[PDB]
C-alpha cells in the first residue's frame, strides 16, 4: 500500500547519506520520486504513522529513527508534534539488515505509465504483517489486528530453516496436516498485566494494588490496547457505576505508573452482591473496565489481488514462509549467473594481455572482419557495464543479453590496463571471485530448501539490530 | 574600480548560458565570487549605472542589455524602477567583440589574500575611458568629463594601425611633437543643437523656433547634458527673469519633444535694452538658460597607483594606444608559444603509435629506468593538461613548467588512440594546427607593431555589435 511507498523514500533519498531531514521535506522528496498523489498531509500523517515509536502503537518497528516526542500512549498515537518542526532519520543499521539491499534488486516491481513502480509486496526477513498492530492508515476504515511475541514466530521460522531443532519435521508434518502444534502467542511488550484465553477469543486485563494497612485501591497497569483518556471518559459513561464511584484522581504520569484510588470500604461489601458474582474473574476487574475483548481480525494482500481472511495466525505464518523461500533460491541462482559472467569477461581481458604486445599483436581491428576473426580467437562477445553493474534483470532475461552482447570492453581499456601488474590484479581478481562462486555452488544444494544458512544469519542480523536499539537510546549506536 | 567588478559577473554568471537574470540575483553572484563587502545597495545602483540606457547617460554603450525602463531623461537616469522586479541580461554579442575572450587570460591580474583579484585596469578595443561621460559611482564626490564622438577616436585609432591612411606617419609624427594635428571633437548623439568653441572651453546650445505667423515661440532641443526637471526649477529662481515670463507650460513628452511657450510680443523688445546686447549669441538664448559651462576635467587611474589630470583628451588616447598596442604582442607570442609545444605534444604522441603494436613493443616501462632509456627514444617529458587547457600563465612562466614536465601524457591513453584510424586524425591534427602556427609566424613581424591586421578586424567586430545593437530595438539578435 502507501506505507510501502514511504519505505523506499528512505533509502533512495539517504542513500548518499544518513544525516538529519526534516519531514516535510522528505515527504517533498517522496512524492517528487515516488508520485504520491494523496496529498502532503496524508503522506505526512501517514510517515508518523509509519515512525510512531509509543507502547500501544501499530508500528513496534519503525522503518525511521524516532527523533523528539511524536506524542504519548495517553491519546494513542494522536497528539503528534508538528511536522515541519520535527525531523526524521532513517534507521541504516535495522533497514539493511530487515531489507536487503541485494534483495531489492530481483523484487517484483510493477510498472506504470511506462515507470518503475513500488512492489506488490516485500518479502523480508521477518513478516512485518503479524508483528504490528492494526492501524488506521487511511480514513473511515481501521484495520484491527493483534501482534505476535518476538519469540514464538522467531521459533517457528528457525524450525522451518535451520535443520538443528528436535522439532524440523514436526513442522513440516503440521503444514501437509495444518494440525499446528507448535504455538503462537500475543505480543507482551510494555504490559505488565494478565492475559487470559477460553474458547476462541483473548481478553486483556490489567493489575490492581490493594493494601488492607492504608485502604487504599492502586491500579498499576492497563489493558494492552487502550489509551489513557479513553478510560478516564468510559467509566463516566455509566450512571449505575457512578454511584460507587465517589472520586477518581488520576495520578499517573510519563515514564512512571501510579495511581492513587480512595473508594469507601463500605462499598465493597455491596458490589459483590449486585453484579451476580462471576466467577471467571473477580469483581475489582469487573466494576472497573479493565478489560476488552479481541476479535481476531485478519487481513493479507492477495498476490492477484483482493483481500483475504484467515480463521488463525498460522495460516498467515505458513503462507509467508514459502514466498520468502521461494526468492532465497532466485537470490542466490541470479548471484550465481552473474559470477560465472564475471569470470568470463575478466578472464578474457587478462588472456588478452597475453595476446598484447607482451606476445601478439592484432591491432588493426577492422570493423567489417573483426566478428567472425576474432571469434576463434577465443574472445566472448559479451555488452560490457552490465556484469559488473547489475540491474534489475531476471535470470532469463541476463543470459539472453549478456550473450548477445557487444564489444568495447575489449580494445578501448587503457594502455596502463595491460601492464605486467595489472594482469596480476586482473588474474587474481578471478580466483578471489572464482572462490566465491565455489561457496554458492556449494549451497543452493541442500535438502530442504537453497540458501538455508544464509537465512540464519540474516535472522540473526535482525536481532542484532533490534536489541542494539532498544539496548542504546533508540539511537542504533 | 568597481565598474570592473560588474564586468567580470556576467561573463562569469552566463558562460554556461545567457538567459534573463534578476539585477539582485545577479548582484548576490558577484558579491559571492568577488567579494563585493560595499553592501548590495551599492552594488545594485551601480548595476544600473553599468546599464544604463537613456540620452545623456554617462554609459553609452552599455555591458548588459537595458532591460524594461531604467529611467527617462527627465531626471537623469535619478528614477531608475524597483531592482528586484527589472532583470538583466549580458551582451554577449557587444562584450566578446569589445573585451575578447582570449585576450583576458593574459590580462594583468592582482592577488588578494592568496586568491585571484580584477584587474587595475583594461585594455579593451576602443577606450572606454573616453567614449563615456562622467558619473558618480561613490557619494558625495562626481566626475565631470565629457565624451568624445565615435567618428574621431575611430580615424584616429585607424591611424594608427592601417598603414593605408595617409595621415599615418603624420600621427607619428605628432606623437614626438606633442602637435596633435588631427581633430577630436565631442559626442554628438540625440542632441540636435550646436556646439560653440572659443578659448580653451566648450558650450552646448538648444535650438528654439520663432514663427510671425501664429506669435508663438517653440523650444525644440535642450542643452547636452541637462536633466529637463533641472530646467523647470532654474528658471523660477531669478526674480529678475520671472517678470518678462508671463507663463511657462511643458509639453515635452518621452520620445516626442515638442513645447509651447506663450511670450507677449511686447517683452520682446524691452529685453534686448537692459540685457547689454551680447553679440556671442542672441538674446533668446541668453535670457533663457540654454548653454552650460564645459569645464573639461580629465582623471585617469595611473598605472602605479593614483589619479593624473591632462590638459587635453589627447593626451589619453595617445597615452592609451600604446597599452593596448604593447599587449597586441604579448597575445600573439604567447600564442605562438602554446602552439609549438601542441605540435611537439601531438607528433610525439602520432609517432608512438608508430613504436607501438604497429612495429615496436615497449610496454615493460619500469618507472626508475623509464627516465633515461626514453629519452633516446625521443619521448618529450611534457605535463599534460596544460598545452591543451591554457590558463592565466605569462609566456615566460609557460616555458619553465612545461619542458620540466611530467609522463602520463603517453601510455595512459585510450587502446583506441593508437588504431590507424585514430593516428590519421591525430596526424592532421598537426598540419591544421601547423598552418596556424605558420599565420601567427607570418604576423608579429611589421614593422609599426605586432598584430597590426587583427587590430583592425577587432576595430571592425566591435562596430558591427554597435550597428546591430542600434540598428535592432536594443535586442542584438
Amino acid at each position: 500500500r502507501a506505507r510501502r511507498k514511504i519505505l523506499a523514500g528512505g533509502v533512495k533519498c539517504f542513500a548518499s547519506n544518513n544525516r538529519e531531514r526534516k519531514v516535510f521535506q522528505f515527504g517533498g522528496y517522496v512524492a517528487d520520486h515516488m508520485f504520491y498523489h494523496h496529498g502532503d498531509m496524508s503522506l505526512n500523517t501517514s510517515i508518523i504513522k509509519a515512525a510512531q515509536y509509543y507502547p500501544g502503537s501499530s508500528h513496534l518497528y519503525p522503518v525511521f529513527i524516532g527523533i523528539g516526542s511524536f506524542g504519548s500512549r495517553h491519546l494513542g498515537g494522536k497528539d503528534a508534534g508538528s511536522p515541519r518542526y520535527i525531523s526524521v532519520q532513517l534507521a541504516s543499521e535495522f533497514i539493511k539488515t530487515m531489507f536487503p539491499a541485494e534483495d531489492s534488486w530481483l523484487l517484483p516491481y510493477v510498472f506504470e505509465d511506462g515507470q518503475r513502480a513500488e512492489p506488490e509486496y516485500y518479502v523480508p526477513v521477518l513478516p512485518l504483517a503479524i508483528m504490528e498492530y492494526g492501524a488506521n492508515p487511511s480514513e473511515g476504515w481501521k484495520y484491527t489486528t493483534w501482534a505476535r511475541q518476538l519469540e514464538d514466530i522467531l521459533a517457528l521460522v528457525r524450525a522451518y530453516v535451520d535443520k538443528d531443532n528436535p522439532k524440523h519435521e514436526l513442522l513440516h508434518y503440521a503444514i501437509k496436516h495444518k494440525i499446528t502444534i507448535l504455538p503462537l502467542r500475543p505480543s507482551n511488550y510494555n504490559f505488565k498485566g494478565h492475559l487470559k484465553r477460553f474458547g476462541q477469543y483473548y481478553y486483556s486485563y490489567g493489575t490492581y494494588d490493594i493494601s488492607e494497612q492504608r485502604n487504599i485501591i492502586t491500579i498499576t497497569e492497563l489493558p494492552l490496547r487502550v489509551p489513557t483518556v479513553a478510560y478516564i471518559e468510559s467509566i463516566k459513561k455509566s450512571s449505575n457505576r457512578m454511584t460507587f464511584i465517589e472520586e477518581i484522581i488520576d495520578y499517573s504520569s510519563s515514564e512512571t505508573i501510579e495511581i492513587l484510588v480512595k473508594l469507601k470500604p463500605n462499598s465493597l461489601n455491596r458490589i459483590v452482591e449486585e453484579f451476580k458474582e462471576t466467577e471467571e474473574q473477580d469483581s475489582i476487574e469487573n466494576f472497573l473496565r479493565l478489560r476488552n475483548c479481541l476479535h481476531s481480525h485478519l487481513n493479507f494482500v492477495k498476490p492477484k489481488g483482493g483481500i483475504i481472511e484467515f480463521n488463525s495466525y498460522y495460516e498467515i505464518l505458513y503462507a509467508w514462509l514459502p514466498y520468502r523461500r521461494e526468492l532465497y533460491q532466485k537470490r542466490l541462482m541470479r548471484e550465481h549467473a552473474v559470477l560465472k559472467l564475471r569470470i568470463i569477461m575478466e578472464t578474457a581481458i587478462v588472456r588478452y594481455i597475453n595476446e598484447s604486445a607482451e606476445l601478439n599483436l592484432s591491432h588493426y581491428e577492422d570493423e567489417k572482419e573483426a566478428s567472425r576473426i576474432l571469434s576463434e580467437h577465443g574472445f566472448p562477445p559479451l555488452n560490457h557495464t552490465l556484469i559488473i553493474s547489475p540491474e534489475f534483470a531476471s535470470i532469463e532475461e541476463l543470459n539472453q543479453k549478456a550473450l548477445q552482447g557487444c564489444y568495447t570492453y575489449i580494445l578501448s581499456l587503457q594502455a596502463r590496463e595491460l601492464l605486467i601488474a595489472a594482469k596480476t590484479r586482473r588474474v587474481e581478481k578471478i580466483k578471489k571471485m572464482q572462490a566465491r562462486l565455489d561457496k554458492v555452488e556449494q549451497l543452493l544444494q541442500e535438502s530442504p530448501f537453497p540458501g538455508a544458512s544464509v537465512w540464519l544469519e540474516e535472522i540473526d542480523a535482525v536481532e542484532k539490530a533490534i536489541i542494539k536499539g532498544r539496548n542504546t537510546q533508540w539511537k542504533f549506536h
